[PDB]
Parts: C-alpha cells; structure tokens; sequence
C-alpha cells in the first residue's frame, strides 16, 4: 500500500492516485511576501465546547482522535467558509528531527509538526459525499515548534503507549481539542487536497499564523509510535508529511496583515 518510505512514498502516489499531479494539491509553502490581505475575510468561528471525543487510533500513517459528528457539537464556520462544519477528527504529522515534519511551510521554513483539525460541510449530508466535493471538507491546520510544553496535548502524548502500533485503538473521550489551539486565529487560507492518499481535491485550507509550542519530550513520544502491526518489523512512525506542491493557479489569502 502507500505510505512515506522511499518504495511507497509521496513520489510513488500518482501511480495509483493520478490527482496527485492535480491542479489543487496540498500542502504548499506559504510565502508571506506574496499571500494578499484579504480585508473581506471573515473571522474564524471555532464552537467546539460540546465536542464529543471518542477514540484515539493508529491507522498505520498516523495517529487520529475520532470524534461524534452525528450532530452539530463541534464545528467550524466563518472565515472563508460558508455553512457548518463538523469536527470529525485530528491527527498530525511530524519529522524525524526537530527541523522537519510539517506539511505546509512558511517561506520554505519547516516546523517540527503540523495538527490537522477535519471538518466536513452538514449541506452533503455525511462525509464520503463531502470528499466528493470542491467545498467538501475544511482542515483547520496548525504548526507545532519544539519550546515549551503544551498542557492540552498532555493527555494524548500520555496514551500512545497504548497505541503503539497499526490497527490498535483506545478509549478517548471527554477530551477537549480547544487545548490545542494558540492564542491567535490569524490564518492563512487556500482551495486544496487531502495530503494523503487519496489526495481528494476537496479541502478548504486554513492554515493558523500562529504555532503552538510543544516540548521536546512531547515530540519525542510522537516518534516512538510505528508504522507496523503488532509482530511485524517494528518501522518507526516519522516523517509522515507530503512535501510542498505546486501552487499552480491558486492564491493564498490572509486575515491578517
Ligand atoms: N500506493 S502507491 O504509493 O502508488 C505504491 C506504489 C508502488 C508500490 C507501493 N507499495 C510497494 O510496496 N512498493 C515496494 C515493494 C516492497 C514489497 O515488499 C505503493
Ligand atoms: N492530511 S489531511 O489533508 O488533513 C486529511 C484529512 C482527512 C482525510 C485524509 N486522508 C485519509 O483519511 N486517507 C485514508 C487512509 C486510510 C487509512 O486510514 C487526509
Ligand atoms: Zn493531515
């Protein structure tokens, strides 16, 4: 299948995912010097205070906490957006090394992660019709810096013990996501793609200015998750992120100036 090794990595996917070569593909590096001010964006709306977490998971490219969208809890509206979108889970994405790991860059430099807040748009009714739809999905996109610790991350660094490897799974509820955020919603903000397989050209970017700072030691517990089941070749879980893609005729506006 596909994954982030050099056999089965970002340069292998267009084989089985031509729109990888497509017109609207993500991430792609933010170059503040060219992004406009937009004074007509929006402010972001984040309502996440009846969010119902559910699971926390390894699923072989990342780690992903699930979340009850079966009704308006959590959603995202405002900014670029029109309409409701419903929180369905986060993941994220990280290096190696300090120096790399997020997916979207800022004038090509690399944060050490990169957390993916996915919401889908209630008008298509359930998320697999979502996919199929230029306006279908909204990824709230955050970097992380290595600096200080992150309070409202503790709780999920403190479980990846226990999901260690592909496939296994644990309880996560009463979790609350807006420990996630930084103190800004300033964002930048793009029409783009899933940046995994398979790549739907269905994504409303919003990318937040202002990163949050995690410590080294949480960092650490990312890298010591794996990309293998239980009794296969234990495969460390690093450098899960796609590079920059082309821009191509596309225009990253900014809140903010
Ligand atoms: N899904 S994909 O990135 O297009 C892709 C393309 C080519 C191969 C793979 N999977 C592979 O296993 N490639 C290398 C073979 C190692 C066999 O054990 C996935
Ligand atoms: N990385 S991302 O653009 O935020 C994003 C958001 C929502 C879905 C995805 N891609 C996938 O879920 N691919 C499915 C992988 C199958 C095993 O879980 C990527
Ligand atoms: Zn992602």
């Amino acid at each position: 299948h596909w994954g982030y090794g050099k056999h089965n990595g970002p340069e292998h996917w267009h084989k089985d995912f031509p729109i990888a070569k497509g017109e609207r593909q993500s991430p792609v590096d933010i170059d503040t010097h060219t992004a406009k001010y937009d004074p007509s964006l929006k402010p972001l709306s984040v309502s996440y205070d009846q969010a119902t977490s559910l699971r926390i998971l390894n699923n072989g490219h990342s780690f992903q906490v699930t979340f009850d969208d079966s009704q308006d809890k959590a959603v995202l509206k405002g900014g670029p957006l029109d309409g409701t979108y419903r929180l369905l889970q986060f993941h994220f994405h990280w290096g190696s090394l300090d120096g790399q790991g997020s997916e979207h860059t800022v004038d090509k430099k690399k944060y050490a992660a990169e957390l993916h807040l996915v919401h889908w748009n209630t008008k298509y009714g359930d998320v697999g019709k979502a996919v199929q739809q230029p306006d279908g999905l909204a990824v709230l996109g955050i970097f992380l810096k290595v600096g200080s610790a992150k309070p409202g991350l503790q709780k999920v660094v403190d479980v990846l013990d226990s999901i260690k490897t592909e496939g296994k799974s644990a309880d996560f509820t009463n979790f609350d996501p807006r420990g996630l955020l930084p103190e800004s919603l300033d964002y930048w903000t793009y029409p783009g793609s899933l940046t995994t397989p398979p790549l739907a050209e269905c994504v409303t970017w919003i990318v937040l200015k202002e990163p949050i700072s995690v410590s080294s030691e949480q960092v650490l517990k990312f890298r010591k998750l794996n990309f293998n089941g239980e009794g296969e070749p234990e495969e460390l879980m690093v450098d899960n992120w796609r590079p920059a893609q082309p821009l191509k005729n596309r225009q990253i506006k900014a809140s903010f100036k």
